């Protein structure tokens, strides 16, 4: 590029800045390209082009100016790439402003959908706010194959589309510019099928829908409405191993956390909207918006000392009762709880606070409801037209086609959307089993083996793959979470090695073995010392989230006090037994909200969860129980560094079933920070009970679930014990403890104390 050229950029002279900024073809070689991207970044000293899906990384060059940018790559497309960009001692990875130079579809556009590597499909389909001709407006573009006829119907148009008729490009996706429209425009899709049958469908693509049970979407024009303040959380996640950290989750249904009065308006992000009452039958309840959500639950979160909130699915879903997993608008957070903004703002929020975000998400299937995805174009457009696969026919679903590409690029730039444009730190995906086999709750003679003879859905175990592949590859410190209930191996391990690529997975075996076993009556316990430790022959072959969910407090299981059996002081103790041992034993550690302060009912989504209860001391107690064995969990290494190796975990004495004690190490990096763990899950004290420990010194007891300002009866080691050189447990030293009843200690040697 000239200086000329370069100047005209910096000092705004230039008439079209797309025309030198962005990527732009230089010359075509015999079996490549030579590309230029070109950047103006103010303040930046310096930039590279990350080329994520192809592990390649190029710096830019200062040229003429030192806040003017350029790159050479040599590729044959060069589709896919972010900038990084390097302002003082800070980075912050984005994509190109100058990506698209046209609101449009291009050829370009066009044929990477059709390959299904379109991975930001999201910036041309649904509705834009754009220029074309020189005017202002919407551009509407949808893919409907099989249509006879589209076209957009709304408020602007009085719902009668016949002078807003859609064109057809290239055999697939139907387009319209509509001038002087903009955002917060309402609008369906009215299609007409090959049988001439006339329908409306919401937008696949929307990005904010009207309140369920209407259906219109509206129009949002999503880079202009929200300013972010994240850039350095975001640099950390990016730069991190999220393995290597404490990650104690904090699980939430966002619909009945905490409910509002229906009798005033929802307060949004500087505005208001009407009432969301949660139900007909509780009318003068409302659901609390996205930016009320980020003035309460966010800093009772952060209080609480839980790293990450996982959200069940937050995705535009019609019915309360389906929890979210039964979704209808894939691109656009529900409108239960105000609009885009107040979702970003929320999640800006809780990087604010040091908090991440993870999103359920839901690819597996989708419901039947004539707005939504079914039936698109008058054929089986998003599901597979064969019911054998294409159905869920115990849950009255309907299975996306997988190998379809239009189909895979739908769901693969979903969950990068979720990244790109909400920020979010994760995702996890619910019963992965149902994608993974085609004999999913089918009966023998109603399904089919794939192409080999086996039960594997190939084309889904291609796309969990492809979907964790390029998500690491674009978000590199994020988290990737699999509950998949069927022991299918290498769920969190790399693609390249035959895996699906999650790194996390729920370790249900050990949520089962955990909650039977403390269901049991304490002298019974004896017989089932196996529940306690069974988990650790198995768990070195994934990386396991011990996650409670909100699964196993609904549907008759009872919440946790009700599962525990004995007299009320018993219940609590079982619960912090349980929760103690849950945070010191191997894996990461997720809970669901009314967990942590002992909410004796049944989580109920139609509901608020029952908040009067901390007026209570019992309940108060518990809450700073969860509280204080949170703060400890992000302060102690042996907790979090060693999680997924050997070093870091090993049994002391797991042979004492008869009183059910069971005790451990954790170990970290420096051998001082190693803990000693000691867990008796019997209301039998033991005033004098030898545990094996490695070192000679003062072991402090550093937690102790008993002590009284948890509810308990406040025996243990008052402060500490020095150890004996009395050989036990095959180590050299030991300590004689005391061990309260119903209770975890955790002890740590403190090489420093005074003899
Ligand atoms: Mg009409
Ligand atoms: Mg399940
Ligand atoms: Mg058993
Ligand atoms: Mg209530």
């Amino acid at each position: 590029i000239s200086a000329d050229q370069v100047n005209q950029i910096i000092y705004n002279l230039h008439h079209d800045p797309f025309e030198i900024l962005g990527c732009h073809l230089l010359e075509e070689g015999k079996n490549t390209k030579k590309w230029v991207v070109r950047a103006y970044l103010p303040k930046a000293e310096a930039a590279w082009v990350i080329r994520p899906t192809e592990r390649k990384e190029d710096p830019m060059n200062s040229v003429h100016h030192p806040n003017f940018f350029e790159c050479i790559i040599e590729t044959p497309e060069l589709n896919h790439y972010q900038l990084k960009v390097k302002e003082g001692e800070h980075e912050k990875v984005i994509y190109d402003p100058y990506a698209f130079s046209s609101p449009y579809l291009t050829d370009e556009d066009i044929y990477l959908f059709s390959e299904g590597n379109h991975h930001r499909i999201y910036e041309k389909l649904g509705a834009h706010v754009g220029e074309i001709n020189g005017v202002k407006g919407v551009y509407f573009a949808v893919w409907a194959p099989n249509a006879r006829n589209v076209s957009v119907i709304g408020d602007f148009n009085n719902w009668d589309g016949r002078e807003h008729q859609m064109r057809k490009r290239n055999y697939t996706i139907w387009e319209l510019f509509v001038p002087e429209i903009g955002s917060g425009t309402v609008y369906k899709y009215e299609i007409k099928n090959s049988e001439g049958h006339i329908y409306e469908k919401s937008d696949p693509y929307g990005f904010y829908r009207e309140v369920r049970p209407n259906t219109a979407s509206i129009v949002v024009d999503i880079d202009n409405i929200y300013q972010w303040h994240d850039e350095e959380w975001l640099e950390k996640r990016r730069n991190s191993d999220p393995l290597k950290q404490p990650v104690s989750v904090y699980e939430v249904h966002l619909g009945s956390w905490l409910h509002g009065s229906s009798a005033e308006k929802m307060p949004l992000l500087n505005g208001e909207a009407d009432p969301v009452i949660v139900s007909e039958w509780n009318p003068g309840a409302r659901f609390l918006s996205y930016y009320e959500l980020a003035e309460k639950l966010i800093p009772y979160v952060k209080d609480m000392g839980y790293t990450h909130i996982e959200l069940l699915p937050i995705a535009e879903h019609p019915f309360d009762g389906s929890w979210g997993y039964q979704v209808t608008g894939f691109y656009s957070p529900t409108s239960r709880f105000g609009r885009p903004e107040d979702f970003m703002y929320f999640v800006d929020k809780c990087h604010e606070n040091g908090i991440g975000v993870i999103l359920d998400w839901v690819p597996g299937h989708f419901p039947k409801d004539s707005h939504g995805l079914a039936y698109f174009d008058g054929t089986h457009l998003y599901e597979h037209a064969d019911p054998r696969i294409g159905e869920h026919k115990e849950w009255g679903t309907l299975v996306f086609n997988y190998g379809r590409h239009e189909v895979r690029n739908f769901l693969v730039a979903n969950v990068l959307f979720w990244f790109d444009k909400y920020h979010v730190d994760g995702i996890r995906v619910d019963a992965v089993a149902s994608m993974l086999y085609r004999n999913y709750l089918r009966k023998e003679g109603e399904w089919i083996a794939n192409e080999y003879g086996g039960d594997e859905h190939i084309e889904a175990v291609s796309f969990i793959r492809e979907v964790n592949t390029l998500l690491f590859e674009y978000f590199p410190g994020i988290l990737s979470i699999a509950e998949e209930s069927t022991e299918w191996e290498k769920v969190s391990r790399p693609v390249y090695d035959g895996g699906l690529g999650f790194n996390l997975k729920w370790d249900m075996g050990w949520m089962h073995d955990m909650l039977d076993y403390f269901n049991i009556d304490p002298y019974f316990r004896q017989y089932h010392q196996n529940n306690v430790t069974f988990s650790m022959l198995y768990y070195y072959n994934e990386n396991f989230m011990l996650a409670l969910s909100h699964d196993e407090i609904v549907h008759g299981k009872s919440n946790m006090l009700g599962k525990m059996p004995g007299d009320e002081w018993q219940k609590y103790a079982n619960v912090r037994a349980l929760f103690t041992y849950m945070y010191t034993h191997p894996g990461k550690k997720t809970m669901f909200m009314s967990m942590e302060f002992g909410q004796w009912s049944e989580w109920n989504v139609w509901g608020d969860l029952e908040w009067h209860l901390l007026q209570y001391e019992p309940h108060q107690q518990l809450k700073q129980f969860f509280t204080d064995l949170n703060a400890l969990y992000q302060q102690e290494p042996a907790l979090y560094t060693h999680d997924f190796e050997y070093h870091g975990f090993e049994w002391i004495d797991c042979n004492d079933n008869t009183h059910s004690v069971v005790s451990f190490l954790r170990r970290s990096d420096d051998p001082n920070d190693s803990l000693v763990v000691v867990c008796n899950f019997t209301p039998q004290p033991h005033s004098h009970y030898r545990i094996g420990v490695p070192e000679a010194g003062y072991y402090v007891e550093l937690f102790n679930s008993d002590a009284k300002q948890y509810g308990g009866s406040n025996m243990g080691n008052l402060g500490g014990k020095w150890a004996d050189e009395w050989s036990f447990h095959n180590k050299p030293y030991s300590l004689d403890l005391c061990l309260p009843p119903l209770a975890v200690l955790i002890l740590k040697l403190d090489p420093t104390k005074v003899p």
